């Protein structure tokens, strides 16, 4: 029922050095997740211009920001277009191993790590704080899965049967223990205000 | 052989505020040009690492700069994915109406009119110089295909018996006037180190 994947070489190559490099501005993780799921709910978006039953599987597009001091989690949500199986697999839907090339590349012409985005495998940046990242994923055509990685070169794929979700994305990032100052209210209020105020979807920031 | 259309209301009013609104940094034009074409071909790549098929109608990723000072014209050709007539039809393939409310929006917020790539209709700041913007693109799924418009409100589809180009889009800016600067070896070398240094693809600037 699960099965496990190595990480293609230059993908293993950019997550040992996310983790290992010395750089102290770890917040734009934040930012990059983001940026992601707004891509994703203007994918959902374009596609129900069309066919509007394509939002027969939730009609709202919003992104929430769930912090969870028990489980040492902070998970966010997005009900965009979602991930396919072979998405997943695929390095979660982007062009991974040609993007770490034009990165890595930029790291030799002056670029810091906070230039990720710009490349497209900007979701890598959660292992700036994250031990594991499970990402659980619902898209129309196809059923629920979830990924997970703590790195080590390798991945997993199962099918879901937890919560139904109807469409969208959940990053759960479980968070390394000297991290924990992304699950305070205050904290995340000020990354959201500084590098994510136009974002063109309402983020809920969730209290607990 | 020629259909004209009216440009759905809050894209004219955009439109309309990128022709008006006085404002001296029009050189992000070409920066939020480049981005598309770079995203154009993020879209190929991933689609051909499943089905390598797909490149068969030509096999380099990569963007081209073309002046011309007798036409007064400048092109930025790249081999992405390219669009279908419906695609040029629901505002060249952006979610318009949505990104221009959020974008209005965020000129209440005081930002200001270089931030319009965050919303996602960075095409039209091509207005900030072009009188005119002819687009031809062909998409491995249709035919080949011209959009014209000069705003007004309106622009015109006709299928293009021009130039075959295999895959991709050309976006042919007809320069206003004032604004030859924009044509000069030089002047493009310098926009382009600015504002497109990290760009994953090849850029040729064509010389005359
Ligand atoms: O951070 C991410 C990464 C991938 C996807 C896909 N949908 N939403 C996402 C968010
Ligand atoms: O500036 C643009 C706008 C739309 C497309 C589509 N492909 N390439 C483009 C460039
Ligand atoms: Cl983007």
């Amino acid at each position: 029922e699960v099965e496990t994947f190595a990480f293609q070489a230059e993908i293993a190559q950019l997550m040992s050095l996310i983790i290992n490099t010395f750089y102290s501005n770890k917040e734009i993780f934040l930012r990059e997740l983001i940026s992601n799921s707004s891509d994703a709910l203007d994918k959902i978006r374009y596609e129900s211009l069309t066919d509007p039953s394509k939002l027969d599987s939730g009609k709202e597009l919003h992104i929430n920001l769930i912090p969870n001091k028990q489980d040492r989690t902070l998970t966010i949500v997005d009900t965009g277009i979602g991930m396919t199986k072979a998405d997943l697999i695929n390095n979660l839907g982007t062009i991974a191993k040609s993007g770490t090339k034009a990165f890595m590349e930029a790291l030799q012409a002056g670029a810091d790590i906070s230039m990720i985005g710009q490349f497209g495998v900007g979701f890598y940046s959660a292992y700036l704080v994250a031990e594991k990242v499970t990402v659980i994923t619902k898209h129309n055509d196809d059923e629920q899965y979830a990924w997970e990685s703590s790195a080590g070169g390798s991945f997993t794929v199962r099918t879901d049967t937890g919560e139904p979700m109807g469409r969208g994305t959940k990053v759960i990032l479980h968070l390394k223990e000297d991290q924990t100052e992304y699950l305070e209210e205050r904290r995340i209020k000020e990354i959201v205000k500084k590098h994510s105020q136009f974002i063109g979807y309402p983020i809920t920031l969730f209290v607990e």
